[PDB]
């Protein structure tokens, strides 16, 4: 039991360096950098130092846990090149947290936190020239933690690699303005269940999610509107938390998001959210379960607001619409600005791009 | 594109040094492998390429792969047998081809050609012939894999994947040879899968999950976790294997029980089998039904269980013992009941699978 150190770092330069991308024609994921961090760890021998070179394809055992059992984890986190040209990364404390937190419930190696992020300092460092020259971009950073136990038994892993990819992005949407989705509300499919994953960066997450996806797609939708239970609680929308802005049943002004009691991944944007709203204290903020019935009540009442969606890659992503029992029910988030939407992508980027200091920011190593 | 892969277009790409062969007795569950390996690319590009098969080695695969971030991934598990007569025979191949071909629907992953999945897999079995064991209670395990290697990081169907089956010479699941009885973890703070979920699929992602569990299992002195399902504590798969009560029901009725294919069952190959064997012989009452654990616990002080036992591919039959629930140990009597009905599937489907019978079940190696 113990860590690689960053103070091991073993750095092999790319001597044959890519173009960097236009900035304003960036697909979210699809371009790399030159270089990567990978981490080897054994039972035998523990953490083998950590490396950082050239961006390179795998050389797994095909038996390899990740590709059989979903023996993985994930993080996601952006850096910012700032109004003022220094390289900030936003919350990545708590990316290290989460990290850890998955890797325990995996059963995969836990490491050093601090040690972590610090190789991920170094490793941005080197590519730091990758984040872009634009305010409406960022690097992307991919942690991926994967058993690389080469044996089919259904078993704790005895190898592993822990990796850092980092791809150039843009805004989620090319237009980089607020692209309003329509969600599709089957309850066929369930995300969670009390007792799973749900509530970790886990890979096996995310397999079920591709057909319900192909699914909405088909019947004119962009996204799932992820429902559970008996009384068709809101839980998460595509890949994303979801906030609800309403007069609530009380008549009080509320925003409102579903509580973690375990089928709600606990986002990094979430909580930015959530502490923003408390910060202001300007209404009610609830950590309460939402169901179907409660948001048509409140759409013949006229007690709506604006409804989103909170995430890295997209930060603030607005719902239109939701189909569900064969009727489209209009969401009227866009006719109410969204003030709020808006106000929360503002403060967010404000405080990314260095407009303002804060907690929330780090300087590049 | 090209829509499948065809077993006409085979690239075989010989291995020049052969690894020696384990011994037969000594053989742990998924850890040796043969020499050669199947492998086909797909793009949505241009569709299937022309399979190969080739040395056993590693993959290259983008470190973006979805089957590494979201995975995007299913498995299969099949044997094959070497007969009293020397032919090798596979076991209702058919039937794993059709679950992956599902599973692959629901994954996103790309459409094959079942036969022309199987001829392949034929060939490679053929040319590794020499590892299927020497042995009537050793078998070659054969795991198809279906991976996608999508390099770009949405959630989001790929574009890129991987199909490749390994080898893996296997012998009794425990070294002993002989009925070793587990003990189980029942607690019901851990779900392996739900209605709405993907609990009847091979998919890589029921499993990840499972792991915590499993390692809770043996800090408290047990070997496998027998999953509870809802309010009722309905008791579902034990391990990764199917589960089976034999017991005298409520009604007072001998009878031979396993949960019904609702949807978080695995709706397995060795599982329908004993359910056809058990219909077949007609000596008993056969269900498939929900069984709680307040049913077994009643059962148990009642003296109305017989035998509790997994069914699955590496294991066929493999009882319990024991199980710990809410703080305490209950003994089941499987063990100290022969296990007679646990003997009499092992023997039926080891006669069938090695030949020693004809059945419709087996299909001898092309
Ligand atoms: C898994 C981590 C990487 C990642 C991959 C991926 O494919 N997506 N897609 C995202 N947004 C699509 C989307 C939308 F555009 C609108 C709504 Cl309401 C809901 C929603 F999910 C986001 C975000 N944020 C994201 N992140
Ligand atoms: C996932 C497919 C490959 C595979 C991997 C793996 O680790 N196992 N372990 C198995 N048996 C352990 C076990 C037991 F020994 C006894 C009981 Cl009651 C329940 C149980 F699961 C089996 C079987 N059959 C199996 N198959
Ligand atoms: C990562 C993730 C979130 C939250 O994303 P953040 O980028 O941490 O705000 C929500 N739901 C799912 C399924 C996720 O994978
Ligand atoms: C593979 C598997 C089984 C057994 O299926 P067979 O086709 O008999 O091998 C049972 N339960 C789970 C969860 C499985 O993955
Ligand atoms: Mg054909």
């Amino acid at each position: 039991v113990g860590t690689f150190k960053a103070k091991d770092l073993i750095v092999t330069p790319a001597t044959i360096l890519k173009e960097k991308p236009d900035p304003n024609n960036l697909v979210f994921g699809t371009v790399f950098t030159d270089h990567m961090l990978t981490v080897e760890w054994s039972s035998e021998f523990g953490w083998e130092k950590p490396h950082i070179k050239p961006l390179q394809n795998l050389s797994l055992h095909p038996g390899s846990s990740a590709l059989h059992y979903a023996v993985e984890l994930f993080e996601g986190l952006k850096a910012f090149r700032g109004v003022d040209n220094k390289i900030r990364l936003f919350q990545p404390n708590l990316n290290m947290d989460r990290m850890y937190r998955s890797a325990v419930r995996a059963t995969l190696p836990v490491f050093d936190k601090e040690e972590l992020l610090e190789c991920i300092q170094q490793l941005v460092k080197l590519d730091q020239e990758w984040v872009p020259y634009s305010t409406s971009a960022s690097l992307y950073i991919r942690p991926t933690f994967i058993g690389t136990e080469p044996s089919l038994g259904v078993k704790k892993p005895t190898k592993a690699l822990l990796f850092v990819l980092l791809s150039p992005v843009g805004p989620y949407f090319s237009s980089g303005t607020f692209n309003p989705v329509s969600l599709w509300a089957n309850p066929k499919y369930v995300r969670a269940w009390k007792g799973g994953t749900g509530d970790c960066k886990m890979g096996g997450n995310y397999g079920s999610s591709l057909f319900a996806q192909c699914e909405a797609v088909d019947n004119g939708c962009q996204q799932v509107l992820w429902l559970y239970g008996e009384d068709h609680q809101i839980t998460e929308v595509g890949t994303m938390n979801l906030f609800l802005y309403w007069i609530n049943e009380d008549g009080e002004e509320e925003l409102a998001t579903p509580p973690l009691d375990g089928i709600i991944l606990p986002g990094v944007t979430r909580r930015c959210i959530l502490d923003l709203a408390h910060q202001w204290g300007e209404f009610k903020v609830s950590e309460r379960y939402l169901t179907m019935d409660d948001l048509t009540t409140a759409l013949e009442g006229n007690r709506v607001r604006e409804m989103f969606g909170s995430g890295t890659a997209c930060v603030v992503c607005p719902v239109s619409d939701i189909l569900y029992k064969g009727e489209t029910i209009h969401i009227p988030t866009m006719e109410n600005g969204p003030k709020l939407a808006s106000r929360i992508l503002s403060k967010l980027t404000d405080i990314q791009y260095g407009r303002e200091e804060r907690d929330w920011t780090i300087v590049l190593s």
